[PDB]
């Protein structure tokens, strides 16, 4: 029998647990051994008397590794778990180097065996154990629900005795799993929804939602003079929005500016942006991340750690993420790892010990 | 001949919204009246010094926002220091609550002042257009709705993706006036599983045209026997939330207690009260006013001044239910109140320093 181990996350504000009571019980009705550290899931509302009930080994933290062959995690785990990893294995959870540098050279030197999950390759056979999707998606909806509390009109359409208001104009600007949630939300809410993305097939996706998708005067390489046409068209677009949610990120990279100062020059007063990419720098030219700042009465929010928000939800996504994952890593109850499958290949960042990835490297 | 209407910034804390907005403004000055506006008094609900002008009013230093008006249009009753410069036979037009801002009642008595509470215009349908109350509940149930969203660790819809289904949440709205029928679609367009809680039959069958689900309990006033069997299944109904929001108020008294603390213990870790009745002392035991709470895993957030945090909405239906009110104070431009209409007669609060509100009598001896 095989055991999995799950830690109390301690990344400043993060609050999810990489799996939950739900999901343990079918681990360990399946044959594994599930070790739970004390406390693990009290960010996501799971007392540890849930992990008990589901059949775990709740434990302190010093014990949770010993007898694990596999140790599940949602941001990489610290030295003080990476020490205790006995030889062989795995880890599997974000590993996240750009922002992680230090762990990474340090369960190299510990040489261990690990699964990235932000590596995990968009087949259809890996949809179900796609993280950065389950993630995204969470992070979307919350987006909008953001926008609706920060704004200082309505969303929907309304009409009382007292007259008649118009629904609330939102543009996503970028229409990714994140943004494709955030127009969902916002048109359940009753937005007038725009969407704004140079891929036509994304703008497709956002029709079947109900969002007007912003047709920009080159259709979905610009010369330097069909970037003044663009930039003024789009800036023309944006100016009548109440909401704008930004969502554009680029892998290790800044992230790139959507709205210019001339853009969030026109936005009226009350007008709110989200800045969904405040985590690599922001799609707004004014986005502090962390913070809501307020210029010319433009607010605007640079969300971070969005997931750990909802806690519960989050966490059971990416526990079934994990769990369908674990097909490829558990069978029968036993450690059994499909060496061999193009899931793992992908995904594997390392060996015992010994680093597979290139930009990592 | 005209009238002049005064509009101040207010000062109450964490107060946002205005009185009048320009679109309003506009059509008063174009009916003839002259309108002056306080410097940066719309700012809180983002109308700059500048659209006001643009609307034909006249921006003023405080210490001149009273000369040669007739009519001051208020959110909150208006601080000491305009009391003082208030022109005889001039008329206070805001909300009040004199139980909460008694100095500021007694000092406008002792001015002499005349004012119209917002809060006591009669629940006719004439005034429905006039409604303030109505018009700012309307606006505090969509945010409780969307607080809500934002405090709950999980979905409010169902969600299918390749990662599997999760359930809508569970959301019971406990009150079913203007606001909890607001909470009500709001949290239903979300796509949430509704139910609602209100002891009258005709809440309930507007909560069900809104498509949520009517708690019934057994017992369809009621002995001390009935009133337990009453509550332990309420009891059970509410241990089965993810999300309460609770709008329960009483005119001038202490909120009534729905969420006891039996029930409270009753919830699972993660479930989020969002209590509106929290200026009069909350229906939820757990709730602290102006703050967000946890206690065993249940979050518990008492807002105060929802209203101004819609600043542009709430200021734009309060505008509109002033400007609907002034067709009974105004007449092609100039003052001109109709005294005798049940409307004003009803909401008239004080005429020449005489308190004509009984409750208010009371507290004043």
């Amino acid at each position: 029998m095989v055991t999995v181990a799950v830690p109390k996350e301690r990344a400043p504000g993060e609050r999810r647990v990489a799996l939950v009571p739900e999901v343990v019980a079918r681990l360990v009705k399946g044959g594994a051994r599930v070790r739970v550290e004390r406390g693990a899931g009290e960010g996501a509302y799971h007392p540890d008397e849930a992990y008990q009930e589901a059949g775990a080994e709740v434990v302190e933290r010093g014990e949770l590794l010993k007898g694990a062959h596999l140790l599940f995690t949602v941001q990489p785990p610290p030295e003080d778990l990476i020490q205790a990893l006995e030889p062989g294995a795995i880890v599997v959870g974000f590993v996240q180097p750009h922002k992680n540098l230090e762990l990474v050279r340090a369960l190299q030197a510990k040489k261990a065996t690990v699964i990235a999950m932000e590596l995990i390759p968009r087949i259809t056979r890996a949809q179900s154990m796609d993280a950065l999707s389950s993630q995204a998606t969470v992070a979307g909806y919350l987006a909008a629900i953001h926008a609706a509390r920060l704004s200082p009109r309505f969303f929907p359409m309304l009409t009382t005795a007292a007259g008649t208001i118009r629904p609330a104009k939102v543009m996503v600007m970028g229409v990714g799993v994140a943004g494709l949630m955030a127009i969902a939300t916002a048109k359940r809410l009753g937005a007038q929804v725009f969407a704004y993305d140079v891929r036509k097939a994304a703008l497709e996706q956002a029709l079947s939602l109900g969002a007007k998708p912003i047709e920009l005067p080159i259709s979905a390489e610009l010369t330097e003079e069909e970037k003044r046409i663009q930039h003024e068209a789009l800036r023309d677009h944006v100016a009548g929005m109440d909401v704008l949610i930004t969502t554009a990120q680029v892998p290790g990279r800044r992230a790139p500016i959507l709205l210019t100062e001339d853009m969030v020059e026109r936005l009226k007063p009350g007008t709110v942006v989200v800045d969904l990419a405040a985590e690599s720098g922001g799609n707004c030219v004014l986005t502090k991340p962390g913070e809501v700042v307020e210029v010319r009465g433009v607010r605007v929010y640079g969300p971070l750690n969005l997931p750990s928000e909802l806690s519960v939800h989050a966490s059971e996504m990416y526990a079934k993420n994990l769990y369908n994952l674990s097909s490829l890593l558990i069978e029968k109850g036993a450690f059994a790892p499909k060496w061999e499958d193009e899931i793992v290949r992908a995904a594997l960042l390392m060996k015992e010990g010994e680093v597979l990835h290139g930009p990592t490297k």
